[PDB]
C-alpha cells in the first residue's frame, strides 16, 4: 500500500486558479493512480481551514508546530495495524507536479529501493560562499543535483529515520542515519511555488 | 575608467521573445544600467551582419569562435583601453539594469572580480554515476551563480593564459567576491522558462 503526506509546512492554502496549492498537490498525488491515500499534516491552528477544504478527499491529522512535529504526528498514525508499505511526503507548494513523476518515484520502491527522490540537473553553476560574500570554491555540477517531492520510503525507515531527532529535506534525515538512497528524474513543472514569479509561472502554465 | 560588456554567443541569441530577439534585450539591460559604456556582441560569422541590423549603435558587433572562450579571447583582443570588463550570457535577456549595477558597484570598490548569485530553491544534493545520493552539502554555502560577471580586464586577461568565467579567475589564484543577483536574471533555456519569460515580458 501507498501513502503520502502533505504536510502544511501558509504558503500551501494561497489560492491558484480556484484552488489552493494543497488540494492541487493532493489531486496530483490521487491521479497519479499509484497513491492509496493522502494524509493532510497540519498545526492545529489550520485545523478548521484544513477540513473545510480537503474534507476527505484526504485524511487530516493535526498537529504539532514543526514540519517534523506533524509528520512525526502523522508518521505516529500510519502506525502498525494499518501500516502502508510505502509512505511519500510531499510538498505541498509543488502543486503542479506530474503524476508521471510521483509514478516513476513509486516504481523504484517497488524496484527495492528504500529511499528515492526526485532530481534535476542544475541549470546554473554552482559556488560554494561564505558569509563575507567570498567564493570558496566551484563544485562539479555533474555530480550535483536539484532535489524536488514527492520523496518515497519505505515506512520502517521513515520512521526510524524521524525517531532520530533530537537529535526541510526528509531524505536528509534518512542520510543522517546512514541509509542509502536512490535518485529518479524529476520535472520541471514540479518546481516549489514560492514567489511572485513562481506564481506567475504557475498562473500561466495552468489556463495554458 | 571605462565599463565594457562583452556578450559572448557563438540558437539563443537570435530567439525572438515577444517582439525583440533576446540579443536585443540583453544589450538594453546593459546599457539602461547606466554604467556600461561599450558593448561588444560576438556572434557567428554567418549571423555577423543581421546582429548589426539588429542592433546599430547599440553594440559593435565582432565575429565568434568554436566554444565560447575562444571568442572571449577575440572579443577582448577587440579594443584593443577599458578598465573593467562583464561578460554577459544573452540568454538572461530579462536581466534587471539594477544587477548589473550592483555588480559594476562592487568592481569599482576595488574587488577584482564580482558574481551575482542566489540561494536556491530546490535542496541540492550531491550523486554519483549510479544515482546514488552521496549527500547533502547543506552547510557549504551552495549558491547559484548569474551574469553579467565582472573583472578588471588586467584580471580577466591574465585569466585567459567552462562557460563560468570566473572559474578561470580562481583558475589562476584569483579571489571573486560575490553580490545579490535576480530571480529575472534566470537563464532562458527550457521550454518552461520560455513560458517564464513571456509570462513576465508580457505582465
Amino acid at each position: 500500500e501507498v501513502v503520502a503526506i502533505v504536510p502544511a509546512a501558509p504558503k500551501a492554502f494561497y489560492q491558484l486558479d480556484g484552488q489552493t496549492l494543497i488540494e492541487r498537490a493532493v489531486d496530483g498525488l490521487l491521479d497519479s493512480g499509484v497513491v492509496d491515500t493522502v494524509v493532510v499534516a497540519v498545526p492545529a491552528d489550520r485545523t478548521d481551514e484544513a477540513r473545510q477544504i480537503l474534507g476527505h478527499r484526504a485524511m487530516i491529522v493535526a498537529g504539532g508546530s514543526n514540519r517534523t512535529d506533524t509528520v512525526n504526528l502523522a508518521l505516529t498514525v500510519l502506525s502498525g495495524t494499518a501500516e502502508p508499505e510505502f509512505v511519500l511526503v510531499h510538498d505541498a507548494a509543488r502543486a503542479l507536479t506530474p503524476p508521471a513523476l510521483v509514478a516513476r518515484v513509486v516504481e523504484a520502491l517497488r524496484d527495492g529501493y528504500a529511499a528515492v527522490v526526485p532530481v534535476l540537473p542544475l541549470s546554473d553553476t554552482i559556488k560554494a560562499v561564505d558569509a563575507n560574500g567570498v567564493v570558496l570554491g566551484t563544485p562539479e555540477r555533474a555530480g550535483l543535483r536539484a532535489v524536488q517531492t514527492p520523496q518515497g520510503f519505505t515506512t520502517d525507515l521513515l520512521l526510524r529515520s524521524y525517531q532520530r531527532g533530537s537529535l526541510t529535506d526528509d531524505a536528509s534525515l534518512v542520510e543522517h542515519i546512514g541509509g542509502q538512497v536512490q535518485v529518479v528524474d524529476g520535472d520541471p513543472l514540479a518546481f516549489k511555488i514560492t514567489t511572485k514569479l513562481d506564481l506567475l509561472l504557475a498562473q500561466a502554465i495552468v489556463r495554458g
